[PDB]
């Protein structure tokens, strides 16, 4: 009775909770958690500091990242959370080793495999530093990940939600589309779940977070704008968008828009500490619509919002782009993300640098270099790439196991 | 067993691949350790294949150290003939135990294969998006070139390494000269020579495998002993030569460093390897000149790797290095960590935009995407590049056309792009 | 035009095909595999192996293996096959590491690690008894994979699909549940797909094995036995069983048994090589009743069928279990399998091996090394343990690399 | 940093863990390399507390290697106090490559970690099924005994598997004095010592590891020098006693192997490991009695470790083993490949039984299963076993009790278990 108490307690009198339902009991918690209780540091500060930087900022900007050094680039850069695209995975750092779209073909734990490489390297990167005592940047930076529809039913969902944590994700973010059709936000063809299993795969994600004892950031995300099919008529909720009119497969087409946004988005909000609509274009009035809509039930919910490299930010016009992150900001969009910045970054960059290189050789080369020379003076060190990996980390490792009596010291020596 | 030997026993005494290459074992040997049937490996074939080639058609080939799929697909799109596989990019960001290490063998033995097979996957699916719309001619399938450092152990390590390399379908392996426990990075100190003698059983071994896996694999002898300046023992006549007398708590001894520690692990490595690799701590075209010059006396026309690394300070403005040590030789050029530095810089650079400009950092990148696609560069069209057309393909033919829920038509990148 | 000759050929004209429908075209098939052919040397002469067994045995028996020493150990007792469960991967070997039931939860690769897993065993065997001459065993035995529902839609199944080729599969099994609710056969709450749903998993596994190269057996599984339930009154086919009712999810109920069983199979079997009806109970009567209504329009179907673990095999009489086998054959029942012969082979083994040592000690591990003696006669070699893991084969392998000259070679100096 | 260092040194001079145990290390030095934050990792910690503990309490604890969690499981269900973990078994049937190897450090480096891993899952999962039924009080949570070989390379390669061990929850990590790149089991040939001060580093590497990981995992210095007559070197003094002069081809010495090389090395390493492993060609109770009479002289009741090896025929009729040799120091024994044969023998039993009488052999074992029942076996109900009560616990919190497609009601195990 007393794991129950220090946990029905903090949901009672916990601000972090405010606005929150759990339709389970603290009993259902601690009769799924087993018979002790496992400490989870790393997600349970991350929690804690995204929650903080959420309430403490204007707002808080990301860029997507699909490696550890991406995540540590980011960090040096001074960006205060990590963005875990579920795309960049499936295009090129899943479990299968495959090139996907993002369709759910991967693994289903691809995602979290990602999260724990991401904090490892932020690790290493704490660890030279503490090591060095040369400065004092806060490496365990939020990481927030991509569950897509969570790779099946409520119980996927759970084990997925599980798999975060254990990698030690801040927040997850679950889309009410169908699992088995599963889509980017900005592809055609996505298929809606029923608003009621939609709201179970949020319970799920909870319950999860709830038995793994970690104050985990759950953002509901809707694909109800673009989403004009759905799987079933059996919400009541729902029957308002449906034509009646079917497909070959069986779906229900429907009224795609902000109204059906909306609709999700107040049915998910007091089962989210984040609502998210995905949205077709940059469209500041739609934005504050759905933010208004949201805000009237669920005064100061936070929002997030996906500044999509999928729109062309320039077809827009050039004042509004500077200014657009602290405009939607304004209207409670405190989380923001470009999802695809490392996919760009990292083909952009290897594509010009090898057209470069065919042409020019080495001259390209020490273009990179150059610019990475420049760069060093903004807090870029990988330009001393051997620092960067932890070659002295593990050097000062050899000196304690030796006494300092190695010769085969790493550093010392090098060119 | 006569029938699979003798196929064997044919090439090796009829191929001009095998020139100048010497087996101390027999197709016999082979035929024993292979079991009872064949298994093909095409990919490792085609592009063993295609590199030997490419090595004897081309005034040289040149590569960039790859880390993902995407970076190699980018690599070939742009116009290059090989890719390189770095051992140090995948201790720093792509090894299978998730940590960063620095060069020193700290990561999973079977890391490196799990990086090439990611690549080959990426380079098929480019291929069947290119297949499926007959939309350009462009052979996506490069050879791999992957760094099995010292093996991971002894000469099985190597034994089974050189297996993985070739199931995941590398067209070429290097293997160096370092003691595994002690491996680093060339350009670190604290380098450990292995006895020559056991240098040659690695690159033996190496051999065997492919020879195993009935795959031409192209090997390359690696030589760390330009600044390496211990070896693990006095057992090998050929290394007194060089050795003080001085041992060092450890029990290693000391060894005289520099270009002729190279040149006689060179010409211990040429008989048993398909290139030779001295690693150098700066470009100097008349060190290149003297160990192609000393390498060439004995096995005239063997083919040379230069590593133009990162670790150098590319100042030397005497570009045309690349054609000057081309001329020495050296066929196969590749810039070992490019793909860290690409990777790295290009987030750092975005990042410090994206927090002092916001989107409208993001918005010059996207329009220097659109800037690339005349040089034929197609990823900001990004749906069609990881190949969402090809998955509408499948869907299409599995329902007859029937489909509703197709990705494409209707998606921001028929609209928007 | 000349790699779409030699496929659409071999359909019309190799009898590997007869009574199986392809409605794609050749065409498609070299529009999806890209502009090169891939040799898979395991999966194409296991899928031959199986097929002709299939053809020249009186039937083919197949115990579960989660393990590749497990599977070895099935080929030296002289089995033609191995039944890779995904039951026993979901309890104990599965890319996750959990104990999970049998709900499709693990990671969707984890099969295909087991199926490569059990190969390269069976080669180390097979490379053991090449070197030394010492037996004629053929190794290479097929393993028949199970697919589960594809763990999502019909592009997931595709991928699946290609996994399991990859692998070296030579028979893969796809069922007839919704991936979503997937259960064990032998349990409640059993969802159905759309006839036309099935239908189009089993045109997705083909064309995974006609774009792979190679003619993998495909196995298709109905539940419709047992379950009760489906997701979609859509296909005009399935109609005939829905009551009209419906449970708070939106499923529809159904009237389960041997008549839908009887429908889902004569649906599928156009589409697969061999149809098994999932049974509550091992009944002679239904086993020939499912046979003969396929045989009517599908003569000679060969046909598959679960000696399930999840049966008391006792509560059945004596003599009729030691002629169950041959009895079902008899119907058309070619390949059978006890689908969790491991998992109760692995736990029973020991549980009573930890038991008897914890009351008697190493007296108990003794009676274990004395039963493995015994059983050497038998064509048991494990007891020799260093040999059965291929250190004789690693010996030849340093002994080639030195010439002979080797002073750490393992086998010499051994106790 | 004081903060963190005191608790550290406190905890070192204070807590009887410690006792005559050296570090030749800092709280400052472990302090500097852990990084800014303590991460916990509860189930490395809590083994490690149990397994000491159960060590100082019982007359002796006795364990099995497990390859599975399921085994692991049954191991426990029967009544068993640890689970041992073999890097033998990992090789066999249960490393991260999925090939089928012999002992010979082949596998990748991160494969018993990973084995660790999934044997703590299964418990939690056995612990969570008896927590949701409040149906029995069981302990689920038994320390687990793992192989870390002698390291897969050099000092920094064990630091790190020492490091990967912990967080999967190993509760004691052994590491054996041979040389990795040459690593056999123990009783084979062609083992090949490291030098005694080499031998001495790795262990220092591990408690350092630990130490960083603050955590007090168990440390099994194992000795090879029974049966290994090459040692890599004559670097350290201590070794020149058991050194002949005699050299091999590859460079390695010729030692006098026995039991006073043992004796030599197990006093060399008492101080820097928790409890001593001296590896034996046969079940000798004078060679068990001398060596602990040897350790005890200087280290009087030191934990000793015995390997009660499947390699060796118990046809020892003079059973009454464990209780004897417990008597000498020797407190936790373990038959290191029970699981393989287990396993092994039990599918080959069963399988020819079903080629033979078809599924009367399988009745056989399900009857064999029921009759176990009363000694408290379960997996005979198999849907429980694996946790399907759990998830329809787990469904129905979730959907508040209207869930149609629970499991267990109206499965064959209500109606026929
Ligand atoms: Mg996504
Ligand atoms: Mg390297
Ligand atoms: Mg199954
Ligand atoms: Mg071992």
């Amino acid at each position: 009775n007393e794991r129950i108490e220090k946990l029905q307690e903090s949901w009672e009198l916990d601000e972090r909770w405010e606005g929150i339902t759990r339709p389970y009991s603290a009993e259902d918690v601690i009769r799924l958690r087993g018979s002790i209780d496992i400490e989870h540091t790393l997600a349970r500060r991350g929690a804690e500091k995204l929650w903080t930087s959420l309430h403490t900022e204007d707002y808080i900007n990301a860029l997507g990242a699909l490696t550890g050094n991406q995540a540590m680039q980011q960090v040096k850069a001074g960006l205060k959370a990590i963005y875990l695209s579920g795309w960049q995975v499936a295009a090129d750092a899943n479990l299968s080793g495959h090139m996907y779209p993002d369709q759910s073909l991967y693994p289903a734990n691809s995602v979290p495999a990602v999260v724990k490489r991401i904090n490892q390297t932020l690790q290493r990167a704490d660890q030279i530093q503490h090591m060095e005592g040369s400065d004092d940047t806060d490496y365990f930076v939020p990481i927030v990940a991509d569950a897509e529809a969570g790779f099946g039913g409520q119980l996927n969902v759970f084990e997925l939600m599980k798999g975060m944590i254990e990698a030690g994700a801040s927040g997850v973010h679950f889309e009410d589309q169908l699992s088995s059709e599963k889509k980017c936000g900005h592809l055609g063809g996505k298929v809606l779940l029923p608003t009621q299993t939609a709201v179970r795969n949020l319970i799920s994600a909870r319950l999860a977070a709830d038995v793994m004892g970690v104050p985990t950031i759950i953002v509901a995300r809707t694909d109800a704008d673009a989403a004009d099919l759905i799987t079933s008529d059996i919400d009541p909720v729902d029957k308002a968008f449906i034509t009646g009119e079917r497909t070959p497969e069986g779906f229900y087409r429907t009224n795609a828009g902000l109204d059906q946004a909306i609709a999700r988005g107040l049915a998910y909000a007091p089962y989210a500490d984040l609502v998210w609509c995905e949205t077709s274009e940059p469209n500041l009035e739609d934005a504050k619509r759905f933010a208004d809509a949201i805000h009237k039930e669920h005064p100061g919910k936070l929002l997030a919002y996906n500044c999509s490299p999928s729109f062309n930010w320039k077809q827009l016009d050039e004042k509004a782009i500077a200014s657009f992150q602290k405009e939607i900001a304004s209207y409670g969009y405190k989380f923001q993300f470009v999802t695809l910045a490392g996919f760009h970054s990292l083909n952009y960059g290897m594509f010009e640098l090898a057209r470069g290189y065919k042409e020019r050789g080495m001259a390209a080369y020490s273009e990179l270099q150059q610019a990475e020379f420049a760069a060093e003076k903004h807090g870029y060190s990988a330009t001393r790439h051997q620092r960067e990996v932890g070659t002295g980390y593990f050097d000062e490792v050899a000196q304690v196991i030796t006494g300092g009596t190695s010769s085969t010291t790493a550093l010392k020596g090098s060119t």
